[PDB]
């Protein structure tokens, strides 16, 4: 359960990095536009 | 109270997947 | 601590709704563009 | 292990605030 809570925390963090990156790419694409 | 936390975690993850869908639509709108 | 964990969960959820909404507005603005 | 969870929660919140900053920049780029 705690191990499960832990995996989910990390999964949440990983998606968050993915999201940041996606918005960062958008931002860049628009800034050079 | 661990399960209730794990439960919230699940919900939060689902929001993130919904966000990723919004981003996919957006990126297509922007021609990327 | 558990009450603190709880407030943070909810705060996280609230920002997530805000974010969804912001992306939803963007999407709409671009779709009508 | 509660604090370690609370700790992760803090980190996650900070990412969300960074995201909100990226969104502010984006919305200005789009003239909104």
């Amino acid at each position: 359960r705690m191990k499960q809570i832990e995996d989910k925390l990390e999964e949440i963090l990983s998606k968050l990095y993915h999201i940041e990156n996606e918005l960062a790419r958008i931002k860049k694409l628009l800034g050079e536009r």
